[PDB]
């Protein structure tokens, strides 16, 4: 099993999940860490998740504002997550694209 | 069964749910789709569905900003709801009385 | 069992939780009541909850803001409640360290 840790805001001040998209395999954490320019979020919306299950949406996204530097948020992708896309977007910047895609593989 | 499109934001401009008050029955879905002048929100509080049920409510709700022409989200009211009165708002248009109420039949 | 009020917002304007920190037992009720200089709301984070459950942490999160005079919200802290701190925070008062802290006894 591998945790990806997925920065919020790069290291230059550009307001993205850097890296934007990562593929993972059952079992695996995903890591997010406060990086630059704070708050960030982290939302899915609904139709976002695998079979657009809002319980599935609801449960990963924090959309609790994170503002500490290195406050940070992990999801594992276990087995019983249905493979496929979840597209993920920070509220605070949407304007900016600040957007992400977590890819389970099947 | 029957699916009641519920539009956000009337086509004149008015922040409004159209129709605000639906009656429904078990196995009916409410489809919300964004009209006029967004973004909107669907905001159930847990005191604002039968039986106080914040676990319900927050399932219920759709907290998310939904920000695009057509943007949905629909809820189906089976057979498990309870019926009785169900009380939404959206919060960017709270101050308006942009609010709601569905009936589930009993 | 026993239900403790929390005023949010002093009697005098302090942007506090008042109570701040409460020690309750199993089946013990928090009652949190809207007092002074709304909006409030009461936030949970994932990691500030024992064992750091954020499908626990979500539950006890009431996230819509209050804005009526004697507003309530309330959690039972029952059995299945694990011991330990819960640490909460209001959105809008953050800055003013409007924060408070349930400990459930072990
Ligand atoms: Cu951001
Ligand atoms: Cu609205
Ligand atoms: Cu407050
Ligand atoms: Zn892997
Ligand atoms: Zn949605
Ligand atoms: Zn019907
Ligand atoms: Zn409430
Ligand atoms: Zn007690
Ligand atoms: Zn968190």
């Amino acid at each position: 099993m591998e945790t990806f840790t997925v920065k919020m805001g790069a290291d230059s001040g550009l307001l993205q999940f850097e890296p934007a998209n990562v593929t993972v395999h059952p079992g695996d954490t995903v890591k997010w860490v406060n990086n630059k320019l704070p708050p960030h979020n982290i939302l899915f919306d609904d139709k976002q998740v695998p079979g657009a299950s809002k319980e599935l949406a609801d449960k990963l996204s924090h959309s609790q504002l994170m503002f500490s530097p290195g406050e940070s948020y992990e999801i594992t992708f276990s087995s019983d997550f249905p493979a496929g896309t979840y597209t993920y977007y920070c509220a605070p910047h949407r304007g900016a694209g600040m957007v992400g895609k977590i890819t389970v593989e099947g």
